[PDB]
């Protein structure tokens, strides 16, 4: 089940929008390098 750090949102080519982005579409299966960024669609 893994232990966590989804997958860079690079690694599938995605996005990194504000945490508190009211404009961010979750892409699952993904994670970003900022503790405050967010890693959506694009």
């Amino acid at each position: 089940i893994m232990f966590f750090e989804m997958q860079a949102c690079w690694s599938h080519s995605g996005v990194c929008r504000d945490k508190s982005e009211r404009n961010c579409k979750p892409m699952a299966w993904t994670y970003c390098e900022n503790r405050n960024q967010k890693c959506c669609e694009y």
